[PDB]
C-alpha cells in the first residue's frame, strides 16, 4: 500500500551539478516527490548570439537529473504555466505504461498534473517531453533531461565490488536544428510557434547546426568547467535525447563505463570512447591521476570543436611522471 | 553425408510475421528448404504517394524472416523472373565463404540458381542482394532481409536459464534516398533503370529522404498494429542492411536485447534503447507489463516521426497502477 | 626506477602490415622507443585524381601502428622537418595526463620532442594531431593512427582461454571533407594553408566526400589486397579517429570482436557487423574457412561501394562443401 510508504521532497539543482542523494539507500523504499515547472524561453546557444527558443523543464536545457533507488515510486508534479504558449507533457524511459508517461502528463499552459511511476530498472534514463506530433520539435528544443535509478546497493563493478563515486555530474547533450536563409545565416524569431514553421524542414537534413553541453557552446569551461582532484572517483551521466553520441574524456578514460546506461549489466572497462544511442543515457566512471585541464567532448570531433560539444575540466594535484613526462621538451637542434 | 538429413520445406509469410518454427528442435540437423521469388515492383512508401521502384525477395521490403537452427543447412531456390529487368543475386551474413552466397547466386531474368550452406553460428543476421558494382543501389531499393538462426536448445538468459517467446515479430526498417528535382520534389520513373540514373548522387548524400517499417509510411499501425497481451513475452527481431539504427520501445524496454544480434554472447539487460549497427541485424525480448498503445521507434526522433521509422503495438490486458498512475489528472487549479 | 629499465628501440612499418612483436611478453616491462617523422603532402585519394594536402604521421595515412605490452613505457621522439609548414602534436588515448600528450607534444616546423607515458591500459586506441583551435581539421587531413597496448599473457576468448593470431592486419578509415565548387566539382590547393580556407565550411556539413582505408580508394585492393589461408587466424585492427563506422568481413564473420578495443573485457563472439564508435579502434579475430575473394567494408555499403570504405582479402586453400556449395548453378530452365 502506497500511502503506508515514507514520502521524501526532492529539490532539484541546475545541470551539471545533481541534487543530494545516498548511494545505498538508507531507507526501505519511498515515494520520492519532485516539482518541475515548464519554461519556455530564449536561449543565446553560442558565441556568436544565435538566439533560440528553448522549451525547458525547470528553466535549463537539460532539464535535471532526478535520482531515487530501484522500487522507489516516482511521483512527479509537472507545472505549465500560463505564461508559456505550447502543451507539454513528460515521457520517463525509466518507467513502464502509457508512453512513459506521455498520454497521462499532457498539460497546456496554466494547467498541473502529477504522475507516479515505480523506478523498477535501475540505470540512467532519458527523460523527454513528447506531445503527440510534435516530438522531435520539443525535445530538440531542449526539452530533455535524465534520471537516474541506482540499485538499492549502490554500484558495483564487473566482478561485484563496490564503486563508490566521490563526485557526480550531469553532462546533457543536445543537438539544435536552427533554420537558415538561403545564403546559410540563422534566423531569429519572436515566439515558439514562429520558429516552428521552419523547424522540420531543418531536422529533416539530419544535420544539427549546433550540438551543446549544458545548452550553450563553451557552456562547462572557464568559471564553469567540471572540477576534480587527483584520486577522486567522478561519474559522468550523459544524455542525449535524439542523436548518437561518443563521449571521451581527454587525457583520461572510462575506466567504468555503462555506454547504453543499465546498471543489471557489467561495465565495460578501460574505454577510450563508447557511444551513447541518441535517445539514451550512459554513465562513465574514472578516477583522476593526473592534474590538470582535460576536455570532455562527444569524439566526432567537428561536432565537438566545430558545433559545440566540448567542455573542460580543472583538476588539481599532484603530477605523476612515472604514468607521462616530456622527456625532451619541444626545441629545435 | 548431407543426402542422409532431413529435408522439411518452409513457407514463408509476409513481415512482420514469422514462419511457424520450434525454439528448441524437435529433431536432429535438417536441410530446411525454402524458396524465394524475386519481384520488382513499384511501392508507394508515404502519405503523399511518392512511389519507388522496390527490389524485393518475395513480394515484401523487408524480405521474410527465415528460421533454422544452428548446424541446419539451410537451401534457398531463388528465382529471378523474366518479368523482371535486372540482375540479382543475395549474401546471407549468417553463411561463411563467397561473399556470403553473392558469389555463386547471380541470376539473370528467367533464371534460378540453388544455394546450400551450414548455419554455423547463431543469432539473427541479414541478407541481402550485392549484385557487384550495383550493391548499395540494391540494398536500397529494399532487398534486404534477416534470417534468424536459434541455438538448438533455444534462447537463455544472461545467468543460462530459458527465455521462451510467445510471440515474435520482424521489424524491417529501410533507408530510401529518393531523388529530387532542384525545389526538393520527388521523382516518379517508369522502370527500375530509369530511377538508377540518379540514385548514386541521392545515396551519396548520406541522407535518406525516407526511413520506414515494413515497407511504408504508417505500415505497423491501424488495422496493421502489432498486438500483444500483458504478461506475454515478445521478440522483435529488427533489421537495417545499411544504416544504424537505434530502437525503442515507448512505454516499455528491451527486458534482454542482443544489440548485435549473436545468441552465444550474454544479453544486455533493461535496455531503453540500442544501436543496431548498419548491415546487422538485432532481437529485443520484452514481457508487456501494461495494455494499452506503444510506439516502437528508430529513436532518432526525426528519423522516427518526420521520416517514418515509426510502428505501434495494441496491447490488451489489466492496467498496473502500482507501475504507474496518474495521481492527479491535467487540470488547472 | 625507468633508468634500469631495458630499452628497445622498434622500426615501424608501413599499413596496413604491423612491425614485429610478441604476443606473450617475453622480457619484463621495457621502455619501447618509436620515432616518427611528420609528412606534410600532396595525396591522391580517388580514382578520378582527387588531390588533398594530407598530414602524416610518418608518410602514411593511417599512421603506423605502434605495439607495446601492457606497462610498458612508449618513448616517442616525433620529428616536425622545416619542410612542413604547420605546428603539429600527438594525443594518444592510451595514455594518461596532458591530453593524452598533446599539451606536451607541440612542435613547429624544424623541431622534435619526446614523450614517454606509461601504458597501463591494454586495447587498441587511437593516437591523433590536436593542435588547439585546429583538432578536426589535422584528423580530417590524415593525422591518426593506431597503438595496440598487448596484455602480457597476449589475448585471451570470453572464457579465459588463449587467442592466438598467425596474421595481423591495421585498417585505418579515414573521413574526408573535400570542398567543391558551387557545381559540387573538388577543389585542389597547392598548400595546406589555402585548402585550411574551405575546410570548417566542407566539416559542417558533417558529410564525408570520401570514406577511405589506407589513405585511398582501392588502397586495399589488388596487388595490394590483404592475404590469408584457410585455417589462419587473423587480427583485423580498425581505427577511425573522427566518425563511427561498422566493419564487416564479406563472406565471413569476427569470431571474437573487442568492439570498442579494450581487451580487458570478454569480446563478442560470431559477429555479423559491429560499431567501432568515432574515436575509437576496435579489434576483430577470425579464423577462415573458405578460399577465395572477401571484401572488408564499412557496411554503410553507399560509405563502402560509393564513397570507398572498401577492401579486399585473397585466400588461398580448400573449398569447403559442407560449409557452402551451389547446388543448382544459375540457368535457364
Ligand atoms: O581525445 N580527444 O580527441
Ligand atoms: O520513447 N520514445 O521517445
Ligand atoms: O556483407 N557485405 O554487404
Ligand atoms: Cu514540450
Ligand atoms: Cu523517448
Ligand atoms: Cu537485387
Ligand atoms: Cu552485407
Ligand atoms: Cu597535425
Ligand atoms: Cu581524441
Amino acid at each position: 500500500d502506497i500511502s503506508t510508504l515514507p514520502r521524501v521532497k526532492v529539490d532539484l539543482v541546475k545541470p551539471p551539478f545533481v541534487h543530494a542523494h545516498d548511494q545505498v539507500a538508507k531507507t526501505g523504499p519511498r515515494v520520492v516527490e519532485f516539482t518541475m515547472t515548464i519554461e519556455e524561453k530564449k536561449l543565446v546557444i553560442d558565441r556568436e548570439g544565435t538566439e533560440i527558443h528553448a522549451m525547458t523543464f525547470n528553466g535549463s536545457v537539460p532539464g535535471p537529473l532526478m535520482v531515487v533507488h530501484e522500487n522507489d515510486y516516482v511521483e512527479l508534479r509537472l507545472i505549465n504555466p500560463d505564461t508559456n504558449t505550447l502543451l507539454h507533457n513528460i515521457d520517463f524511459h525509466a518507467a513502464t505504461g502509457a508512453l512513459g508517461g506521455g498520454a497521462l502528463t499532457q498539460v497546456n499552459p496554466g494547467e498541473e498534473t502529477t504522475l507516479r511511476f515505480k523506478a523498477t530498472k535501475p540505470g540512467v534514463f532519458v527523460y523527454h517531453c513528447a506531445p503527440e506530433g510534435m516530438v522531435p520539435w520539443h525535445v530538440t528544443s531542449g526539452m530533455n533531461g535524465a534520471i537516474m535509478v541506482l540499485p538499492r546497493d549502490g554500484l558495483k563493478d564487473e566482478k561485484g565490488q563496490p564503486l563508490t563515486y566521490d563526485k557526480i555530474y550531469y553532462v546533457g547533450e543536445q543537438d539544435f536544428y536552427v533554420p537558415k536563409d538561403e545564403a546559410g545565416n540563422y534566423k531569429k524569431y519572436e515566439t515558439p510557434g514562429e520558429a516552428y514553421e521552419d523547424a522540420v524542414k531543418a531536422m529533416r537534413t539530419l544535420t544539427p547546426t549546433h550540438i551543446v553541453f549544458n545548452g550553450a557552446v563553451g557552456a562547462l569551461t572557464g568559471d564553469h568547467a567540471l572540477t576534480a582532484a587527483v584520486g577522486e572517483r567522478v561519474l559522468v551521466v550523459h544524455s542525449q535525447a535524439n542523436r548518437d553520441t561518443r563521449p571521451h574524456l581527454i587525457g583520461g578514460h572510462g575506466d567504468y563505463v555503462w555506454a547504453t546506461g543499465k546498471f543489471r549489466n557489467p561495465p565495460d572497462l578501460d574505454q577510450e570512447t563508447w557511444l551513447i544511442p541518441g535517445g539514451t543515457a550512459g554513465a562513465a566512471f574514472y578516477t583522476f591521476r593526473q592534474p590538470g585541464v582535460y576536455a570532455y567532448v562527444n569524439h566526432n570531433l567537428i561536432e565537438a570543436f566545430e558545433l559545440g560539444a566540448a567542455g573542460h575540466f580543472k583538476v588539481t594535484g599532484e603530477w605523476n611522471d612515472d604514468l607521462m613526462t616530456s622527456v625532451v621538451k619541444p626545441a629545435s637542434m
